[PDB]
Parts: structure tokens; sequence; C-alpha cells
């Protein structure tokens, strides 16, 4: 696949919210409150397209985490791949 840097507009913020919502279902960090996604946001496109992956820096409950998210082209399904941290600011 190929990687590009993307903006941190509303669509990206909603991916961050997705990630925190999914991590809350897992419960590994306890209950987290989504704050914001910060730069840099990275997007991978996997080939007709199979899907996408995102690597995001997400503040939740005033702590910084790294979240990876997949998105399937044909099913539109999103999945949280991993959620790690706290991490230092980029």
């Amino acid at each position: 696949g190929e990687w590009e840097i993307i903006d941190i507009g509303p669509f990206t913020q909603n991916l961050g919210k997705f990630a925190v919502d999914e991590e809350n279902k897992i419960g590994q960090y306890g209950r987290l409150t989504f704050n914001k996604v910060i730069r840099p946001a990275m997007k991978k496109t996997i080939y007709e397209i199979k899907g996408y992956e995102y690597q995001l820096y997400v503040y939740a409950s005033d702590k910084l985490f790294r979240a990876d998210i997949s998105e399937d082209y044909k099913t539109r399904g999103r999945k949280l791949l991993r959620f790690n941290g706290p991490v230092p600011p980029p």
C-alpha cells in the first residue's frame, strides 16, 4: 500500500472518536474520553481498492495514544487494530 499525510478535519476527528469508542468496549485503559486527534495523521491505501488504514495520534482523558484503524472499501466496516500508550507528543 501507499501512505500519505492527511488533514485533521472532522472526518479524522471522527476516526479518533471511533477509536476511543472501540477501546472503551475493550476496557484495557478503563473509560476514556475522546479529546482530539492531532498531527500527523497518516493514511494507507491498500489495492480496485481493498481498503484503508489510518495511524492517528489521539488525546483521550488528557493522555496521548497511538491508534491504528482499518476501513474496508466494500463493506464500509471500520475496525480498531490497536490502541497503545500513553505516548510522547510527536
